[PDB]
RNA sequence: ACCGACUU
């Protein structure tokens, strides 16, 4: 049981017209529930970032730079393998816009995101 | 509008 989010978009990709799938992925993915593998934490897909790269660094002090591989490998020997594949972004606040986003956008790569169940 | 769970 349970499957990756990457499978879902891949399934839909080969099944539906890519250009309309661009719309569908937004309409389906935005709102559905996902759990992140590192602790099996719980999140929802609010936004999707296309062709995103593993070279993304995490802002702890805005200047501290560690990659997905650097960060995750020290936790577990898992290898990230997205590379130009979309990553899932969680949006701390819905569509109104406070301007100053104190918490930076949280981005979780596809395979580190799995379907929690509220996706049915 | 936290789909009935959360910091990257």
């Amino acid at each position: 049981r349970s499957e990756t989010v990457l499978d879902f978009m891949f399934n839909l990709y080969q099944q539906t017209e890519e250009h309309k799938f661009q719309e569908q992925v937004s309409k389906e993915l935005i709102g559905l529930i996902v759990l992140t593998k590192y602790n099996n934490k719980t999140y929802r897909v609010d936004d999707i970032d296309w062709d995103q790269n593993p070279k993304s660094t995490f802002k702890k002090a805005d200047g501290s730079e560690v990659s997905f591989l650097e960060y995750y490998r020290k936790q577990y020997n898992q290898e990230i393998t997205d590379l130009k594949q979309p990553v899932l972004v969680s949006q701390p606040k819905r569509r109104r816009g406070p301007g100053g986003t104190l918490p930076g956008p949280a981005m979780l790569i596809p395979e580190l995101c799995y379907l929690t169940g509220l996706t049915d």
